[PDB]
């Protein structure tokens, strides 16, 4: 998978192993979602497909979203729109998957500058749009959430056992997308 | 109530009416919120009170958390934990009464810099730790959201007109938090 150096960053976290600690615990995050999560992710792995043109579905409707991945012209860099669309895929299930490890940090950092304009479009050799507004990133709480109940439920889940995973997602998403903002923050107030 | 400057402000909000536009629609929220957030509120007026607890319970268990509040010596500052909890109490009502219009959108930005070292701690004339770590902010998507489930549905209402109240407080909350970041941000990121 072409962009995806998972592992092979070799440029530290700049937060740490503990930091971490203290976030999950403001995202609410116990051992307690770490089993419902991989549960979530493998009732999502095979359904993973239909989910990237849901989403895609949703980027496409609305323009001042799209533009973050159209070419200086103002027309989609689609060579850049199956290249994010791969890496982000290989996301969900690492969200699923990966233990909250070190080297999991030193990722989420990188993907924190793959938004900003630190290191946007580098990876992916495409002519585009300088910097993603973080209010945006922020934003993409909520549908990244929303959307993704009604498919925790499809592979047959009881009322009860899926809430738990959604509710896992939930936290699972607050709390990266929290992480992301250090190149974003003014040094010292992250 | 002290410190609630809400319509005099008298700075202008630097983000417009218009970005509020493509932010609620980043967030999802459509008029079909509107009418289930108002609901919401006057499910919660009556409740208010425990939810200030419940909310208080937590972090109140946890120290990295509760030192955001405490004296330079480290213990809290309560003539600040009492009107903070004041000016928050009136904002869970105006989450479900104002309509998102201009002077609330300058006061939107002004609790921003009210987290910020711009201006956390002016108004309550009290001596605290200087910075807000924006990774919190973020972070506090979740249990505001979490914690008040279950209060959405103890003054009785179905289990499906209940989600949408639910939906629409989460919603509500990712967009806010979404326009708090702007003194965090770095100019030209935001
Ligand atoms: C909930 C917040 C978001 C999540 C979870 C998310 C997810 C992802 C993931 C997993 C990747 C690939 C990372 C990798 O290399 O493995 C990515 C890249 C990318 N995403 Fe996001 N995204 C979010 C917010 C946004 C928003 C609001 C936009 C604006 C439409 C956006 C546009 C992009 C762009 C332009 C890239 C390419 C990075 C580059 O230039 O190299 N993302 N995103
Ligand atoms: C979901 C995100 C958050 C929400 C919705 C929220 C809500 C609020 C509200 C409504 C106020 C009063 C605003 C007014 O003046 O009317 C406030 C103030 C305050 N909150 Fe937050 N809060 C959030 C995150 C945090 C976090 C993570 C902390 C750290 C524990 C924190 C600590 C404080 C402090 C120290 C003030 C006082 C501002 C000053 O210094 O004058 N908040 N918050
Ligand atoms: C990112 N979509
Ligand atoms: C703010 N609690
Ligand atoms: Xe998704
Ligand atoms: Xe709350």
């Amino acid at each position: 998978i072409p962009g995806y150096t998972y592992g092979e960053t070799e440029n530290r976290a700049p937060f740490n192993l503990e930091d971490l600690k203290l976030l999950k615990e403001a995202v609410m995050f116990t051992a307690e979602d770490e089993e419902y999560i991989q549960k979530a992710g493998e009732v999502l792995e095979d359904q993973v497909e239909e989910i990237l043109d849901t989403w895609y579905g949703f980027v496409g409707s609305h323009p001042h979203l799209l533009y973050y991945f159209t070419s200086p012209d103002g027309t989609p860099n689609e060579k850049y729109l199956a290249a994010v669309r791969k890496r982000f895929s290989r996301w969900i299930l690492d969200t699923s998957n990966r233990s909250y490890d070190q080297a999991w940090l030193d990722y989420q950092y990188e993907i924190g500058l793959r938004h900003h304009r630190t290191k946007k479009n580098q990876t992916d050799n495409v002519e585009s749009v300088p910097n993603i507004g973080y209010r945006y990133l922020v934003a993409f709480i909520y549908p990244i959430t929303a959307t993704m109940k009604p498919f925790l439920a499809r592979k047959g889940h009881t009322p009860e056992e899926v809430e738990k995973m959604y509710q896992a997602w939930f936290k699972a998403t607050t709390l990266q997308v929290a992480l992301w903002s250090y190149p974003y923050v003014k040094y010292g107030d992250f």
